[PDB]
């Protein structure tokens, strides 16, 4: 249990982000959701955290692709909570294309949100944790923060940056009661991944599941998706006392991806 | 959280092997403890696991150093417990000496108990788990499973084998509900380490706790030992449903050892 | 040798840059130097590359902190060399400070040159090399692209990001005859580092060379500095055919830095 | 380049091991080959190297599965060579089978040879190198020393042990002018390999080249085998004054295998 704890998750209005915000809350921590999305959904989910888990759940808007905006975003966050014990850096965007064909504009946005946002966020959370004697910076990289895949230059670089950045955060606060780790996800049955599945399904005349296993075969040996409840659990674990000595390292939930 | 689960931990009569069993027993699993010791203390440690967590605890002596003996051993445990859900391959010894001064005896022993016992124990338990459709193989490796240190050729080579072996186990059972991961601890305050702290405390004319920091300084930036309770905790988490898609990788509780 | 190859090198008017150019040139390839400097020395350096090794040497200026600048740069490089086989991204800058006190000017300035210049520079050379059928992109990363250190969030983030980009580049051009590898150096006795030999020298009362070892002890087990020439050799190595199938990997010359 | 050097390669009467003894010879170093085969075949090769490179070649028959035997083998190698500057541990064996079926004979035979031999061979060559003030230990592992594949437990374990063993050896001798790295090749068109490629060839009716790209496509992106000569060029480069500061690291030649 993380009762009494004050958690903050960026880009947490749906999918991965919203999943961890859910499990942290379910674990007893007060949270702060963030990210763009159809407003009613935002409020509806923010409300559903409060009621279903009996904790405080605030919503603070912020376009993390902006250095300063994100730095103040956490300050407000901490004020809304009356503290800041756990910070989950999730915000992210993607784009597929060969290097020679990769839009410089695209390259900057991914680096800015995927990499930069993590730095500015930590930079602002640390002082509050250092002064408390306890903290947890959990960055959400991916298996791509450990290995690469065709045409994902920007994303892989950024993710590899986050892993490194995770290691300096850990060393700079070693022994101060603060740890920093990165959860490196594998495939997740995400809405648009769900569209990729349908595409291969009706394009080959196969059931949805067979189509699913088809998309997972090149990378996830388990051929089974990593579930949001599992990602949430990983985060809740890192935040556990048992993870007091775990720091600067990665936690891979990729159903076997990197093992080979 | 692991109520009704049957777990077997090798080298569980004290130290880390004892805490992990205790932690799983606290999670509800029945546990089979194994290791050397004065029968009065074994019966004591076994007796409390039982009276304290209301689970069933059985002790099975076995020479993990012999391929055959370790196989009938798991076969015996499966039987005692009435099944086998979680196997923690813990046992192991250490010998420090330069490469060109390393006793072939010590070399062969380190490898037989630290590496081979893992394989024989994995192979004997795997069928039970494969027929059930669910399993948890947890190898207790080390930071030295990922990196080296002067004068530990046998231990480092053995520990790396475990990490390699753990990857093959996970890929061979991908999607079968059987996962294999390797926990990689850093400095752990063992009884032999206490004397080492004691000796350095008097040598440098400084206090005991100041000597602990001094000892961990070169390898563990957190200047804090990973507790046994913490590794049992990591074991529990690995045995959880939140880790169904965490297979063939490493859990590093090393205070930052491998971040630098 | 590499007779007739057309290698380009960023940040090469001095330091490792010039070194690699010298080795690539020493092996008979036509080079192109690029970097800040006094028109005398630079020319004196180019001109000498032309006489000293019997090859063609060109100089090109460019603000690699600018996409278009760096993209227009390798273009000029080619036009001058009449092709382009070996590309080397070396440029980079440093800045030490705890994450929470790291100026955003420095983080952005480091990410843009150390990491973003790699992207763009690569994206402009690939087409050239793609139509040719042979490529060789060498990215000078750092021990800090695999592990971290205190107060180096940006430089470590950027160098990890280059490792990833290296893999993606290699994977994206698999079997095409183009390979991309990242050389990861340990400490190089740079006049900058020399200022650290001396402070440590005057502070502890030890002779200059004993202080050289005291500086390296913390990270480089061989207590010996990596030399600019050695790196140059490694560059020529990756440019040879023996390395035809080494792609997307790291070549560490760190005296055991990453080994422990 | 290696004129006057004394190098030894185990298991080099043919294949990969031979390519290296050959390239080292071409480098100018005298060499000691070893392995299996007919007296007429061995002599034929020992013959050529010597008479086709202006180098002295000696052949020693030693069973490297026996601890005391391999320790005698290098003793005799330095005797016949007049010193020992380069030791290339290459002798290995394989066996494919699921873990619960993997033959204990097989496991012990793989470990003794693929791993234990590398230990003993290194322990006996070091003293000679320690006294010399210069030395080169080049272990030949594989991508299975970094990652894994299904059904190759003993091999992937032993290989991982080597890599770990390679690190210790380097840290134990860093600065002494001696280095130890591990060459990690990917698919090589080896005898044992070739039949897998002809197996699937007539198992789908496709000519080799296609049934082979099958075997490749799963792990090796560049769809091109690693040639023995290339591996030789690598050992030659690891023996150069360029890699004097390259030690305890792995050098991967695997068409992008570990890149993704
Ligand atoms: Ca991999
Ligand atoms: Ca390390
Ligand atoms: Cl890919
Ligand atoms: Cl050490
Ligand atoms: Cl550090
Ligand atoms: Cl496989």
């Amino acid at each position: 249990m993380l009762k009494g704890k004050k958690a903050v998750v960026t880009g947490s209005t749906s999918g991965i982000g919203l999943a961890m915000a859910t499990e942290l809350a379910k674990a007893g921590a007060d949270v702060v959701i963030n990210g763009f999305g159809q407003p009613e959904d935002i409020e509806r989910e923010r409300s559903t955290l409060e009621s279903k888990f009996g904790v405080k759940a605030y919503y603070l808007n912020a376009d993390l692709s902006d250095a300063q905006a994100t730095r103040d975003f956490i300050a407000k966050a901490a004020e809304a909570l009356g503290g800041l014990d756990i910070l989950v850096n999730n915000a992210g965007i993607q784009h597929t294309a060969p290097i020679e064909e990769f839009p410089v504009d695209k390259w900057n946005a991914i680096i800015a949100l995927n990499l930069s946002a993590v730095f500015h966020g930590t930079a602002a959370a640390l002082p509050i944790m250092q002064k408390q004697g306890w903290g947890r910076i959990i960055n959400i990289a991916s298996a791509h923060g450990l290995v690469a895949s065709v045409n994902k230059s920007a994303y892989v670089a950024a993710k590899h940056g986050v892993v490194g950045l995770t290691k300096v955060t850990a060393l700079e606060n070693a022994g101060k009661g603060i740890t920093c780790n990165a959860i490196c996800p594998g495939w997740v049955r995400t809405p648009l991944v769900e569209k990729q599945i349908e595409a291969i399904s009706q394009q080959k005349g196969i059931d949805i599941e067979a189509a699913a296993r088809e998309l997972l075969a090149e990378k996830q040996p388990s051929l089974q998706f990593v579930t949001p409840e599992q990602l949430g659990g990983a985060a809740v674990f890192l935040s556990s006392a048992a993870a007091d000595q775990m720091t600067g390292t990665t936690l891979s939930l990729d159903g076997g991806w990197t093992a080979r």
